[PDB]
This record gives C-alpha cells, sequence and structure tokens, in this order.
C-alpha cells in the first residue's frame, strides 16, 4: 500500500535507535543519517535537529569539570 513513515515525531524505540547512533556517531555520516532516516524512517532534517540538540541535552551535556553530573 502507500507508506512514509513519520517525516516528524519520535518514540522511546526510535529515540533508542536514535540514540545507539548517536554514541556511535554524534555527527552521522550522511550516508549513515540517510539510512537511518530511510529504514529508521524519520526526517535527515529530523536526525540533523535531534544530533544536534543532543550535544547540549542538559544532562548528556554539563560533565562539570569532567565530573559524572549524571
Amino acid at each position: 500500500m502507500d507508506s512514509k513513515r513519520t517525516r516528524q515525531t519520535y518514540t522511546r524505540y526510535q529515540t533508542l535507535e536514535l540514540e545507539k547512533e548517536f554514541h556511535f556517531n554524534r555527527y552521522i555520516t550522511r550516508r549513515r543519517r540517510i539510512d537511518i532516516a530511510n529504514a529508521l524512517s524519520l526526517s535527515e532534517r529530523q536526525i540533523k535537529i535531534w544530533f544536534q540538540n543532543r550535544r547540549m541535552k542538559s544532562k548528556k551535556d554539563r560533565t562539570l569539570d569532567s565530573s559524572p553530573e549524571h
């Protein structure tokens, strides 16, 4: 039938798949980001913004003088 799977919007699963890429490549290769964006099904735009955000997502961020702020 038709398909297109979620250009925007996220789930625990989706975010998990994104997370296990993010710890791989905090900046993904465009190939991998396209691949993921295809198979995972969340847009290149989205994943750019998600990964761009993630950097400073105010927990995975503020290792205060490299301490585990956790």
